[PDB]
């Protein structure tokens, strides 16, 4: 039983992959916690004119741009469309679509994403696997399982008579920098379904759909507003948290979320459905903890601000707040919460209305 | 391989909880029958002024009143919309929405209700789990995994932060009589996606789909006339038969059945793809048989009436009558049917007409 | 891991199941590539005055008819709707509906086909079972799980009540010459979701989707021209290639592939995520290949023509096409291909425009 965990541990990358102009992090996929979850997490980072090289995957995918500026390209089934991409930014992913990113300003494009290999699309098996059109190099996951390019391991012979080229240039195209090369000159490739609009920014945006200004601000970026993401059945939540603020108890009642600390730190407690609290720490930049789906996870900040992205495996997700404005326990007549949590009906009053605020709640003022 | 069933056999309970006011009876969802099947049977039982406390799980529940008449609640994500039940209803509960049920009367109310864990919305594992909003009460499923509720498992703090309380209710809150708890005065609460009608009547009292006065009737709930139903991807049938009167074979085309049989007895029989009857015998009051999805179901009732709720995992199962006014016999032309089982003409006639009833057969006439 | 593929091998059965009238050949569903993508082949053919007894399996099933004419009649829950065929037409069968089918001339029918066991719609498990409705005879697919039909399984009591006939008739009901019996004098049934079409031609007898007079042709029956295959979730593609011409390297974003290969030889490659080139090697008739989802192909024909009928799992497959008019570099950027393969402007014009067809390019002419 995947999702029967007893202990849910902040995690980090056990895998640095250095490339000629950038860097691949990519988290265990068989460890428990994402074994429950059915997403694989990983973080590619690109410096100064790096080009992530051509490459697909057999699940849906969604990615998060942390910081930087840069132009990613698709290939969807001279050349196609390029977009222009900033920090904040989400980006869909659809099944086996080839797609590419360059950067070209000296601060990094830090982009972290998961692939939900336990999707319904994912014909395969449960492990992440990345088929790149170009370059010798072994794909981020080739040590889960247990390189070159699906390019490399063709014959010439076919290469040649495919491309319709000399065996010179058919010798290129058969490999002969890992999977981010640095462009020495730089791309000077113009700054601006094949109408589907594959980026909603979610961090800075001006627009939170809770904002509560003692206590921070939370965006979520479902199909409703980013409609490509019904393709993914994948979701995404901003939230900023003010330190000493909380997000109140409550659950997914039909996703499973990754909770990934973009900044600051945040203590964290997630109990089951046995009410163990199989999670009662910290979490902290560039951490994960990956919360199951009905699960109840709670957050109180410990800096100006706790940011994170919650990747959540549903494109129209559905929280239970259990505390605050429209909870579980405010839509219960007063006197089922006197009977099953033994009260007064003085009592029932306060637990149904001294929390006025809607999942972000503000600091005790101590 | 699950479904590869030797022998199927009439199944009862095996663990039981005696709640303050009520009952808990759970089948063992590890038995292969129930692996195949991929659903989690249970039976609880309201006694007089109990309430059940709010609780969710991770899957569709269908919920079936044997007996007794009652209010429940649904908490979706001063206070929401209250429905009232009476035995032979059908009570949709959605996946993960909280629910919590209340009896008044004197009469034990009995519901019989499944879990669909091989659903789509099922995230987690194949494990049966319900997550109790209140109390210090292991879970009934816990045994099968081998406490208290969600919110007992949090901190003072974190509950009082939460909440806005102060630490002496938050104690009262974090868990400090199980599942099902008697209120001593009793309710004073009323009998009378949001607006979406998820309780339908499938009892004697419903107009049936299928009504021989000598034989019986028969009454689905699918989701064309029970429309809630295309969330839970679940239905429902009830069934009587009087005495010596047999629903002819048949098989579903697309859904495992979950057959209790609510009063009486019967004799039924179902056999498989090698023709291996895995079946002979019989299935009385409170038992469970599993007819997965296209082993063929035959059954004489042994009673005046036999009556059961088969729990159909689909909203739209689509039935395979091998013998009747629809079946597939009689789609068959009289030649090809002759060649199939080595007949004349003449006695290929009598298999297509003899019996003139569309599912159920009126008894032998002895 | 299911899809972990070392090396592919140009399958056959390994299972001949002679009948009086005809004979019945199964491959393995427990090898790694047949596990790996989540179906079962089989080919069936029935020789003059052969009849098909009536029967059922429990997932999506996709029959390709290789060669011959005849007949095919469906049961959907004087009598049913019966379908003529012939050589190319791909008949789309829904989970759980019984079919039989005739054969009259001397021309064999030769169906080939695939029940996809990875289906939704499979509540069972990935066993591959067919429940024959008549006739004592094992299954196809018995000899996988370690007989007679589900009517020879009763007790001779039920079938006399249910058909309401007597023990004479019900024993020659009761079973008491396989499934592909020989009607001796012919069946005389003349020859012409309830009027849902589900028979559709993709044969050398239809108007192509890519045609080249010098490479061959490639005709897709996708939902979009066909509409009872997205009630199966299945395609095919039928394939004629000129000797020497090519298939360009492509690979499936969103299905499995099952090659069969209907006439002639091809140099098949396909590589993987790690560019090992999983199979390197022939492909010759009554054969068949495996290409999970996001494996690249390529074929080069050794035959005058290389035919073939291509099983996708996925009602609308999405192809992308790596070299060709129409392929996934000819959409990159003049500077992205010079970056990703270290070529020069011109080098990568070459590779964008030198081969100007889409997806079928002709011999090379040496």
């Amino acid at each position: 039983n995947e999702c029967q965990i007893q202990k849910l541990n902040a995690l980090k990358p056990d895998n640095r992959i250095e490339s000629e102009g950038g860097l691949i992090e990519t988290w265990n996929p068989n460890n428990k916690p994402f074994q429950c979850a059915g997403v694989a997490l990983s973080r590619c980072t690109l410096n100064r004119n790096a080009l992530r090289r051509p490459s697909y995957t057999n699940g849906p995918q969604e990615i998060y741009i942390q910081q930087g500026k840069g132009i990613f390209g698709m290939i969807y089934p001279r050349h196609q469309k390029i977009y222009n991409f900033r920090e904040g930014d989400l980006i869909a992913v659809p099944t086996g679509v080839a797609w590419w990113m360059y950067n070209n300003e000296d601060t990094p494009v830090v982009a972290v994403s998961i692939i939900d290999t336990n999707s319904l699309e994912n014909q395969l098996d449960q492990m992440p696997r990345r088929f790149y059109l170009a370059g010798n190099q072994e794909q981020e996951f080739l040590k889960y399982q247990q390189g070159g390019s699906i390019l490399s391991g063709f014959t010439l012979e076919f290469l040649e008579h495919a491309f319709s080229v000399d065996k010179q240039i058919a010798k290129n195209l058969q490999g002969e920098k890992g999977a981010i090369v640095t462009v020495k000159g730089g791309l000077s490739v113009i700054k601006p379904i094949c109408t589907m609009r594959l980026r909603h920014n979610i961090g800075q945006t001006s627009s939170p759909d809770i904002y509560n200004p003692q206590a921070g601000s939370v965006t979520t970026a479902t199909s409703l507003d980013f409609p490509a993401l019904s393709w993914l059945r994948l979701s995404a939540e901003f939230g900023s948290l003010r330190k000493n603020a909380m997000f109140v108890p409550h659950y997914n009642l039909n996703a499973n979320s990754i909770i990934y600390a973009l900044n600051g730190r945040a203590l964290i407690q997630v109990v089951n459905c046995n009410g163990e609290r199989v999670f009662d720490g910290e979490l902290q930049e560039g951490r994960v903890l990956i919360v199951p789906q009905n699960f109840v996870v709670a957050a109180r900040s410990q800096s100006d601000n706790f940011e994170y992205v919650s990747f959540k495996t549903n494109d129209t997700p559905m929280i239970g707040t259990l505390a605050g404005a429209n909870s579980l326990l405010n839509a219960l007549p007063e006197e089922v919460i006197q009977h099953t949590f033994n009260l007064k009906s003085q009592q029932a009053r306060q637990i149904k209305n001294n929390n006025p605020f809607k999942f972000l709640v503000p600091p005790q003022e101590s």
